C-alpha cells in the first residue's frame, strides 16, 4: 500500500522518499538528521484521513546520501527549501501542506515565504535560532567520537522519551549513525543564522501553526514564542520534546490531520 | 551590619524582616513558601551597591506565623499586596523596586497596578496563572503527608539545583515542613484565578521586567511569555527554575541591580 522508492532531481541528488494515499498532499519534511522512517507510524494514519502523505530522507543522510557535497555542507534554509522545491517538482506536487522540525523547521518557513503558491500551509516545530557553542565543537572531532556524542545527546537529552527512540529499531540507529558527522559539520553552525524569523512583518497573517515541544526547557525555544507572539502566529505545544513523531505518534498525527483540514476549510 | 527583627501591624501580623544598606529600597517578596533566609546570600550584595535590601517571612510562614487566620487561608493575589504595603507603612518605605516569585510574583504585579505611587518598577518571575490539579489535591490529607510530597517536589522537580537546595541547612527546612501544610491549604487553589494579567492593556507601558527559568519546562509558564508579549513587557531568563535566588544567586543579585539601575536612569522628569 505504501510507496517507497527513489527519485533523481537536476541538482544531483538522488533521493529516497515514501509516498501513501490520496487526496490534498501532505509533505513530512525530516529533521537535520534527515531519516523519514522516524515518520513511518503517522503516515499511514494521516493519509487514511483523505490525504496523499509523501516523505522522504534529506540530502547526504541516509537513504538519500548520493548527492552532491554542497547540499550537506554549510546547510541553510534557503538552500534545503530549494531542495524541498525540487523533489515536489519531480512528483508533481504542485500545492502542499508541510510539517517541519528542526532544521525542517527553518526549510518549510523558508518554502511558505519563498514559494508561497506552493505552500497551502506551514507547521513549524522547534525552529533554530541561536548558534549553541556546544554543538560546533564537534565538528572537528573524528566521526566515531561525534556519533558516539550525539547518539547519546539524542537518546537522554531530546528525544522526549528514551523507549521510543530505542524502538526505532538497530537498523535506522544504523542509518544514524553514519549522518551523525555528516549533520555536525553541516547544519549547526550555518542553520540559526539562517533563519527566517528576522523579519517579523514578513510573517504576519501567513498560514502558519507554530509548536514548541511541552517537556523541553524553556530557553531552548523561547525566541520562538516571542517571535510567534510578535507575528500574530499561532503558538502552541506538543507533548515530549524535540521528536514528537517519534515520542507521542498519535497525539502528533492528530495535530497534523486536525490543522491541514482547518486550512482547507479556511480556502473559500 | 544587617538588621533582623520582627514588627507589628494594625491587621494582626507580626513580621519577622531583615533589612541591609542604604539607597532607594528593594524588596524581596518571597514565594508561597514564605521564607526569607533563601535570599541571604544576595541581600547583602545587592545593598553594597548602594541600596537599602529588605525582606521578610510572609505572614503565616515560618518567623511571621502569628497572624490571623485570614492572611494565611483563601489566599489572593491582593490581599498579600494589602500585608506587603502595610510592612513598608511601618518600615517608613514610601517607594521601592518589588521582587517576586509563584505567589509572591502575583503579589509584585498587583502591587505595581494596585498602587503605582509606591511602586518604582517591579520584577515578576514564574507567575501562575493555571489550576494545577495535583497541588489542589494535597490540601485534603494529613499533615507529615502533605510535608514529605512537598519537600520531595521542590527538591526534585523545581528547585533548579538540589545540592543548592539542600545546602540551605536543617533550620530552613525545619521551617519549610511546617509551611508546607499550610501553604497548601491557603495558596494554590485561590492563588491563580487571582493573578492580575487578565487584562492585557493594564501592564502596557508600566514599568514590569518579567522573568522565567531557563530549566524549567516550557509548558509550565508558556503563559507568562505570551501574555509579558502581547503586553509589551520585557520578558527574559534567568537561569535555574523556579528559585534562581537559590540556585544562581550571583546572576539573581546581578539581576536585581541592573534592572533597578535601569529604572532608576529612566526617572528623568523635566
Amino acid at each position: 500500500m505504501r510507496t517507497r522508492s527513489t527519485i533523481s532531481t537536476p541538482n544531483g541528488i538522488t533521493w529516497y522518499y515514501e509516498q501513501e494515499g490520496t487526496g490534498p498532499d501532505i509533505v513530512l519534511v525530516p529533521d537535520g538528521l534527515g531519516e523519514c522512517q522516524m515518520f513511518d507510524s503517522s503516515v499511514s494514519q494521516i493519509a487514511a484521513q483523505g490525504f496523499r502523505v509523501t516523505t522522504f530522507d534529506m540530502p547526504g543522510m541516509s537513504r538519500s546520501a548520493k548527492a552532491p557535497a554542497e547540499t550537506y555542507t554549510e546547510v541553510t534554509a534557503q538552500k534545503l527549501a530549494s531542495y524541498v522545491i525540487s523533489i515536489l517538482d519531480a512528483l508533481d506536487i504542485k500545492h502542499a501542506t508541510v510539517w517541519g522540525c528542526s532544521s525542517g523547521a527553518s526549510t518549510v518557513v523558508a518554502l511558505l515565504l519563498g514559494y508561497p503558491d506552493r505552500i497551502r500551509n506551514a507547521m513549524c516545530h522547534e525552529l533554530p535560532t541561536k548558534l549553541l557553542d556546544h554543538l560546533s565543537n564537534t565538528a572537528v572531532l573524528e566521526d566515531e567520537e561525534i556519533s558516539n556524542i550525539l547518539a547519546n545527546v539524542m537518546l537522554n537529552d531530546v528525544s522526549g522519551g528514551s523507549e521510543a527512540w530505542q524502538a526505532l529499531g538497530v537498523e535506522v540507529h544504523a542509518r544514524l549513525h553514519k549522518n551523525y558527522p555528516v549533520w555536525a559539520r553541516g547544519y549547526p553552525r550555518t542553520i540559526p543564522p539562517s533563519a527566517p524569523v528576522q523579519d517579523v512583518e514578513a510573517l504576519r497573517g501567513k498560514p502558519l501553526d507554530w509548536t514548541v515541544g511541552a517537556a523541553t526547557p524553556t530557553e531552548s525555544f523561547f525566541d520562538n514564542i516571542v517571535t510567534a507572539t510578535k507575528a500574530g502566529v499561532n503558538i502552541g505545544l506538543l507533548p515530549g520534546m524535540h521528536f514528537p513523531y517519534v515520542s507521542h505518534p498519535d497525539v502528533f498525527a492528530k495535530y497534523v490531520v486536525e490543522t491541514t483540514q482547518k486550512h482547507l476549510w479556511n480556502s473559500s
